[PDB]
DNA sequence: GCTGATGCGCCGACGGATCC
DNA sequence: GGATCCGTCGGGCGCATCAGC
């Protein structure tokens, strides 16, 4: 079945309006992203932060257009295997890259720290599953110890389906990546530990055939036959902030597609 | 400097057993 | 004897590297 994602809530629960829309988009290859228009849609999307995942791109190589985006000029970069980066209206207090330099930036706002993630991917045939374990595990001690201090929201490809509602194939894929046991797991010990809380599942606990990933392999977009991997992780303290978690099926350029958060901070 | 090849990383389709 | 479940496998796309030239 086909995907439409619900309208944006610009309003909280509490009353209070919108302030923060962030977005988070693995770009799968910037420089090819950028030749697909992607900043295009960034523009149309107006955030004031934007975290990429897989840019596959170091900085002496981002094209220029990058460095001509008036609204999102506090560009963080790390570095064709991974590659993140957080882009801001506003600096950040702190930036600092890793998890204690490719796959992982934490910024930090006044009210809120924000983390962007490119989890690694447990692998074909899961040659990499037990580093993926171990990773998990290292990241979610890493968040514990910055829950403490302040407000967290986590954003981008955690490699993971984490129920049956969030890929199109539960039965056929529970040995593959993104749909081992072991992965969702790790997930949910995210979720417990730290805490945090997936934002769309909190606000559309019910709704199916939400992805946010397709294999450019047998027409899966078209078909919508795909992987929610992509995910904004509140505190439970900014979930009176959180107004929507949206899913941009319609943007093109990778094979994930952006997801936008909206919070009333 | 540029093009195309190859390597590497990153599952939906379909064939074949099997069992109500 | 057809639904179903598992196992097997070609393939889209980006980028690094290489060779040619």
């Amino acid at each position: 079945a086909l995907y439409e994602d619900p309208p944006d809530q610009k309003t909280s629960p509490s009353g209070k309006p919108a302030t923060l829309k962030i977005c988070s988009w693995n770009v799968d290859g910037l420089r090819a992203w950028i030749k697909k228009k992607g900043l295009d849609w960034v523009k149309e999307e107006a955030p004031d932060i934007l975290c990429l995942q897989e840019t596959k791109c170091s900085e002496n190589k981002l094209p220029a257009e990058l460095q001509e985006l008036p609204g999102l000029s506090h560009q963080y970069w790390s570095a064709g295997y991974s590659g993140v980066g957080l882009l801001s209206r506003q600096a950040p207090l702190k930036v600092s890259y890793g998890i204690g330099e490719g796959r992982v930036i934490v910024a930090e706002f006044d009210s809120f720290v924000l983390v962007t993630a490119y989890v690694p991917a447990a692998g074909r045939g899961l040659v990499r599953l037990e580093y993926r374990q171990r990773w998990d595990e290292a990241f979610r001690k890493f968040l514990k110890g910055l829950a403490s201090r302040k407000p967290l929201v986590l954003c981008g490809d955690l490699n993971v389906a984490h129920e049956e509602i969030d890929l199109r194939n539960p039965k056929g894929n529970k040995k593959n990546a993104g749909f081992t046991p072991q992965e969702r797991q790790g997930f949910g010990e995210l979720l417990q530990a730290v805490p945090l809380a997936d934002s769309f599942r909190h606000l559309y606990p019910n709704t199916p055939y939400a992805y946010t990933f397709w294999t450019y392999m047998m027409n899966a977009r078209s078909k919508n036959v795909g992987w929610r991997l992509d995910y904004f992780l509140l505190s439970h303290s900014l979930l009176p902030a959180l107004c929507d978690s949206k899913i941009r099926s319609k943007a093109l350029g990778s094979d994930h597609c952006p997801i936008t958060l909206y919070l009333a901070l």
